[PDB]
């Protein structure tokens, strides 16, 4: 695990294009198919208020940081087997760096 | 040649990230390393006012459309051998569709 800073501009459009369909990142943002991601960095998995996670997510108790996030986004079901997140993953590291750069400034 | 509509949102960040370094797309936009692209679609190659093209660009007399543009962006030097445009190309069609979707609404 070794993430590098990418384009937030580029990361924000990855977000709109691959994650918005199921999540919000804003404070005061609502849970939708996926939980609201505001303040995810440094939190553990399964703790968004009012959201119904899988036993799988909960139990993994992942601490969310930028390198976890990157391994996570590679192949979600592989990272947390039993997850309901129906996303196949961001194959290219460059894509992942971008998206995690934006999430890092946007979810805070 | 068969281009399909992509994300303009996504195409605009490709632009910022791969083309802005050398071009503008705005009307009233200045020539920089590369010529200003405002109104490129339907024009022929080598005709931006006040810009010093290569003999290569000029002579190809490419008519600029969305499918030309896409073959062009794949491998620029291959499309116009003798070109000074020091860009290696957009390998992924998806990337090219996005970028040409945005250019199409932005350069008009
Ligand atoms: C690349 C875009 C995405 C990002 C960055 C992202 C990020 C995340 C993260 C970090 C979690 C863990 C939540 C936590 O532990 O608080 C999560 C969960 C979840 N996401 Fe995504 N996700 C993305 C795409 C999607 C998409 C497209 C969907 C809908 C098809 C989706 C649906 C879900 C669901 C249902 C959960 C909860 C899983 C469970 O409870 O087992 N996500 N997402
Ligand atoms: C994917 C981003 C880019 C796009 C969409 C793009 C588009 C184009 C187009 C359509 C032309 C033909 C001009 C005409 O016939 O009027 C051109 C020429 C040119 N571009 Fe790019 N370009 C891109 C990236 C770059 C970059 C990064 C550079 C600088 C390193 C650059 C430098 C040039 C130059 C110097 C020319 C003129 C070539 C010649 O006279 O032989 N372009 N560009």
């Amino acid at each position: 695990t070794e993430f590098k800073a990418g384009s937030a501009k580029k990361g924000a459009t990855l977000f709109k294009t691959r994650c918005l369909q199921c999540h919000t990142f804003d404070q005061g943002g609502a849970n939708k198919v996926g939980p609201n991601l505001h303040g995810i960095f440094g939190r553990h998995s399964g703790q968004a208020e009012g959201y119904s996670y899988t036993d799988a997510n909960i139990k993994k108790n992942v601490l969310w940081d930028e390198n976890n996030m990157s391994e996570y986004l590679t192949n979600p079901k592989k990272y947390i087997p039993g997850t309901k997140m129906a996303f196949g993953g961001l194959k290219k590291e460059k894509d992942r760096n971008d998206l995690i750069t934006y999430l890092k400034k946007a979810c805070e």
